[PDB]
C-alpha cells in the first residue's frame, strides 16, 4: 500500500478504466451496429 | 517493494492499456460523429 487517498486514486482510475473499457466496446459496437447495417 | 517485479510488471500493462483504448476512442469520436452529422 502507501495511503488511502493514494490507493482511492489508483484503484478508482484503473477501475473507472475498465469501465470506460467495456463501456467503449459496446458504445462503439451500437455505433459501427447503426452506421454499418441498419 | 517497488521493485524490478513491481515496476515493469505493472507499467507494460497500464502503459498498453492506455495505448489501445486512445486508439478506440480516437476511432469511435469520428465514427459517431460520422453517422451522426449524416
Amino acid at each position: 500500500g502507501a495511503g488511502s487517498s493514494s490507493l482511492e486514486a489508483v484503484r478508482r482510475k484503473i477501475r473507472s478504466l475498465q469501465e470506460q473499457n467495456y463501456h467503449l466496446e459496446n458504445e462503439v459496437a451500437r455505433l459501427k451496429k447503426l452506421v454499418g447495417e441498419r
